[PDB]
């Protein structure tokens, strides 16, 4: 099977090409993370996946997405992940992170809280920073304050010393969050970067800020861990293929500056798409991506389909297949899809003490 | 659905009917639990059940199954699960523990590392105890050392001090293993115990140790929390009916002795018979239990079949239903129970960051 063949980028090997996408779960406090994330982490790890990506962890406290966010913007947060990324490694899943910034979309509620931007007398809401002063909208109108040269000079080394801290917790593995509407993509789209200087105005500008950020957070990351970014590629909005031959270009530029792979998705940048959800649907772009910007790429949204992973990676239209929803709902979703597949020994997909007792 | 409706035992109130029965994992070092335990353990209660019972846990160091089980022979055995135990209460699961002491099937390899008695000159390996001199046989050839008088004395002790240590650990729910061909199902059958003292030779003196064991935890156990055993009531030895009218009788002597529920299994005292194997294939046998005992029952082996739980439980013929290795294949197997009999908001069953994404 496909899905159950190593994979290895730099000098880290996958046992497979299930991936768990980073999934926010809400529960930390004041950015540290606790037993809530320690159980959730390891106990997926050990279901079989060959990586597992940490949830949207912020950079900095206004980068949060929510009250619940995790963040890694002092030594002491990045102390609270030493033990679980031990805990990864032990159950023989690669440990990654993705490192974050929310832009416009922070300061919201729970998504079983209102999904919403905080109020403005709720003590737990902070002033978002933006690439411009212009809200969502919908259910996040609040407007960012528009960011000054300084500002950004300062959220790029937020992102340096978050990755340099990702680097001493042990992660094997990091992605950059430039998608979903987040600081980076914001910068990208012109929907929501309308500056006039060095940061926005071409696309050279637009970029800039991603590019740099790369550019600064390689400078710490080792060259032998994968280096990755999350990018949304078309919005779906009217603009796909202009949008997408730029972000395609940007790609291109990702690679030539050290990324080693791209998760490819949607922008979410802005409320008025039309996003044609369905199994898979990403998979053509993924593939157009990784053809034309000869890179490597996973993606997901709706993969959690054993068949369906394994048809994506045999048509080259992805490198890892990212399984996010089927692992919240089955934490040894990898077992699961090992015995969907026909594979050999399935159930040593998980370790001895439940692998012997399956054996079917 | 009866197997989403809450029960209520003493003191404690479980969320819906399913129990995870003790599974031992094999993982322990010198008895000490450790992250295994935790996260497994953790991760269960998560999952949904209403009642999470620990693995067999050794009351002394030659009453472990092997090398890798877990032990409350001291306090700080017992201090290892007071952070496991606060997890399991936090995900809304009851923790209980199944107190043991494995008898002449002591001193043996893990089940992937052969299932079978130690060898003599292996340095892990220790003497066996057991009511009379005579070895199980097959895998498991060691003959167990004859107990003393003190011997008995002792053991009963040991499990008396494992109580008091799992009720100061915080746990609200104990079971005392007299099932399975260990010690003390070892002392009511009489294939094992040849004993012509107080402890062997009629029924009321091959009774005698089950009867003072639970005699002697209850005066340590609180009086609000369920007191339970497990007991195999038949062995599938060509004795049945014989061994199942005894086996009632002494859960009479058990109810009126305040055990409040009865886990009903197979003896496994010895390896020449014929056990039925099949799904639910005890459902019969623990109702009989049930309603000749008049005591609240429940049993394992082929339940995790959802619809087939839920019968067994219109049927009255279990009060929970325990679910074993479909627990081992998914740790969320109550949330597929759920949603497998139509149950209502079926996605919380599990907490709001798991249950919020996959509301369908
Ligand atoms: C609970 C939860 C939380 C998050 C997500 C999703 C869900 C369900 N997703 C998106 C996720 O990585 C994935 O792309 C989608 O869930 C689609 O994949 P599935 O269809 O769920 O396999 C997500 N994406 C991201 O880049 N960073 C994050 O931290 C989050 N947080
Ligand atoms: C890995 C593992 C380990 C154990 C068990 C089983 C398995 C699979 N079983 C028996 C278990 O509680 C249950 O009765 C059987 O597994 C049958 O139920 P299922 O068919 O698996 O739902 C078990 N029983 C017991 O009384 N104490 C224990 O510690 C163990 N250990
Ligand atoms: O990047 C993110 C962060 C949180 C999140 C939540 C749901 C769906 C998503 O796609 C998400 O994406
Ligand atoms: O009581 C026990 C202890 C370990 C065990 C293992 C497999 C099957 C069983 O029934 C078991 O029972």
């Amino acid at each position: 099977s496909a899905l159950f063949e190593p994979y290895t980028l730099k000098d880290v090997t996958l046992r497979n090409r299930i991936a768990i996408p980073p999934m926010c779960q809400y529960m930390a406090e004041d950015g540290m993370i606790n037993d809530w994330h320690h159980v959730h982490l390891a106990g997926l790890a050990r279901g079989g996946a060959g990586l597992l990506v940490v949830e949207a962890t912020a950079v900095a406290p206004e980068g949060r997405i929510t009250p619940g966010c995790a963040g890694i913007w002092s030594d002491a947060h990045a102390q609270a992940f030493v033990p679980v990324v031990q805990a990864i490694k032990a159950a023989g899943s690669v440990p990654g992170i993705q490192i974050a910034h929310a832009g416009r979309k922070a300061s919201a509620n729970r998504p079983w809280e209102g999904d919403d931007h905080i109020a403005a007398d709720d003590t737990r809401g902070w002033e978002t920073i933006a690439p411009s002063a212009i809200a969502f909208g919908a259910h996040l109108p609040k407007v960012p304050r528009e960011m000054t040269l300084d500002d950004i000079a300062r959220v790029k080394q937020d992102f340096v010393d978050a990755a340099r801290r990702a680097r001493d917790a042990g992660f094997e593995w990091i992605e950059l969050h430039f998608a979903h509407g987040f600081l980076g993509q914001s910068f990208f789209s012109e929907h929501s970067n309308k500056r006039t200087d060095a940061y926005g105005g071409s696309f050279d500008n637009r970029s800039r800020f991603l590019l740099e950020t790369l550019a600064a957070v390689r400078e710490v990351w080792p060259e032998n861990l994968p280096l990755t970014a999350r990018f949304g590629v078309l919005e779906y909005d009217g603009r796909d293929e202009q949008t997408l031959e730029e972000s395609i270009e940007l790609a291109r530029r990702f690679k030539a500056g050290g990324l080693d792979l791209l998760s490819v998705s949607v922008g979410f940048t802005i409320p008025d798409t039309n996003i044609p959800w369905g199994p898979a649907f990403m998979g053509p772009i993924a593939e157009r991506v990784r053809r034309e910007a000869k890179l490597p790429v996973t993606s997901a949204w709706g993969f959690g389909t054993p068949q369906l992973a394994e048809a994506a990676l045999q048509a080259n239209q992805l490198d890892l297949v990212s399984v996010g929803r089927a692992h919240l709902a089955d934490p040894h979703w990898a077992y699961f899809a090992a015995k969907e597949l026909g594979v050999e020994k399935a159930s040593w997909t998980l370790p001895a003490p439940y692998a012997h007792w399956l054996e079917r």
